[PDB]
């Protein structure tokens, strides 16, 4: 009666075999897009394999390592405490000749 | 002679239109679940999106920035450290009149 299928499934309307928009004629029936689609799919698979790319453990352990406080009100917040003197440096001295 | 299907497949028993518990009629044949099943699949693809929402390389700086030490033996310890006074403020005062 009617292919209609909306939802997990679409339609339109068909007849000759001649051809389509970004569908031509092809048999690849969900191919057609499917095809294309798994091809795209394979998207979120390309970044999952390099995510991958062993390193297992390894990365999280680089990454977590690689860790610090890399900046700065720090320096503001090291470069200040350095800073510094060595202590009371020239206080230190002054403090007894 | 048996549809079998059991793995990556599956079967039961079927006849008469009509319809069918969680499956009623609707042509929809893997349809049927492949539908609301992809619309569930999509549950990863919904966070997966989120989990991007661009930010690449942003959201891993941010997360990695916003790492301190935001806690505490901290204070505890930092609290604590701080806790001083001036080195030996009283102390240091003390040390000369």
């Amino acid at each position: 009666v009617s292919r209609g299928v909306i939802l997990g499934y679409p339609d339109g309307t068909f007849r000759g075999t001649q051809n389509l928009t970004r569908y031509e004629a092809a048999i690849i029936i969900a191919r057609l897009l499917d095809q294309m689609r798994d091809g795209e799919t394979p998207a979120g698979m390309t970044a999952e394999d390099m995510t991958a790319l062993q390193n297992a453990i390894q990365e999280l352990a680089a990454d977590l390592a690689a860790l610090g406080v890399r900046v700065s009100d720090l320096e503001a917040n090291a470069v200040s405490k350095d800073d510094f003197a060595r202590l009371e440096a020239r206080i230190e001295e002054v403090a007894a000749a």
